[PDB]
């Protein structure tokens, strides 16, 4: 049934739909009467909570004078009654006037928390491969949830698809041992595979040659270039930046040129690049 600000008036034409809606979205049934002075207080309050809650619950007004038989079916003892429905089943409710505060308390006890809504917005974005916009929702939701496991797993999954394996690892190390179940174990395996896939023969050999020659700018620069080949961009940038802090001519300007090519490749939309651009500017000028 179509709502206007998430209010529908119940009659025999829409009872069954609304009861069915209740399986997915909680429904606040409000048994009311034009003749009830108490309904005159309650009505305005319930309608504006129906506005302020943006579809998180539907208000189902049942006029008990116009719809006497539908009302007898619910088993009313007084008008007004307000009953929260979920799964076609009454959950909680009350009878008589109530301040806004008791109503919210009844509503918020059942409605999804901010972090759950955020997690669901993020899951949709991830559905649309928009991992990049899912990330801030998941960080937000994860903090709000006090770093709960379920959200944790989603946050790690997002960081992995974004090639932020280090960040994902840091999240997963957070998870209680008892929650290290199937999904978690798949994530840990992905990470190991990702790491292995980025640990190239050429990188391994250049690595050791810089471990033992921690001053050859040209060696560090070819390495940085290999790291870039496989998306290890942060390591490649920090290492090129280490040597630029010492000499801007490093390895005869190849350090600076490689540094700026990587930044070019990462584009304007990269937090990582944008960080390093500003450090570069401050260092050069
Ligand atoms: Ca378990
Ligand atoms: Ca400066």
């Amino acid at each position: 049934a179509m709502s206007v600000q998430n209010i529908v008036n119940i009659n025999e034409s829409n009872l069954q739909q609304t009861l069915e809606q209740s399986m997915t979205t909680p429904v606040l049934f409000y048994f009311w009467s034009e003749r009830s002075q108490h309904c005159l207080q309650l009505t305005p309050v319930l309608e504006s909570l129906a506005a302020q809650y943006h579809g998180q619950f539907i208000l189902a007004k049942l006029d008990c004078d116009a719809e006497q038989m539908i009302a007898a079916q619910f088993g009313l003892r007084a008008i007004p009654t307000v009953y929260l429905f979920q799964n076609g089943q009454p959950v909680d409710g009350f009878q008589g006037p109530q301040p806004e505060e008791a109503i919210r308390a009844l509503l918020d006890k059942v409605l999804p928390r901010e972090e759950e809504l955020k997690a669901q917005q993020a899951m949709q974005l991830m559905q649309e491969g928009n991992y990049i916009d899912a990330l801030p929702l998941l960080k937000d939701a994860w903090q709000l949830s006090s770093q709960n496991s379920e959200i944790g797993l989603l946050l790690a999954e997002a960081q992995i698809a974004l090639n932020r394996s280090e960040e994902a690892e840091a999240v997963l190390k957070t998870i209680p041992l008892q929650d290290q179940d199937t999904r978690y174990q798949g994530l840990v395996a992905q990470i190991e595979l990702l790491k292995q896939a980025a640990d190239t023969p050429e990188i391994q050999q250049l690595q050791q040659q810089v471990a033992d020659n921690p001053q050859d700018a040209a060696l560090a620069t070819q390495l940085a270039l290999q790291l870039h080949q496989v998306g290890r961009n942060e390591e490649a940038l920090e290492l090129l930046f280490s040597h630029l802090r010492k000499d801007l001519t490093a390895a005869e300007g190849q350090t600076r040129k490689t540094f700026q090519e990587i930044l070019a490749a990462l584009g304007t939309g990269d937090a990582l690049a944008s960080k390093y651009r500003r450090q570069l500017y401050a260092l050069l000028y």
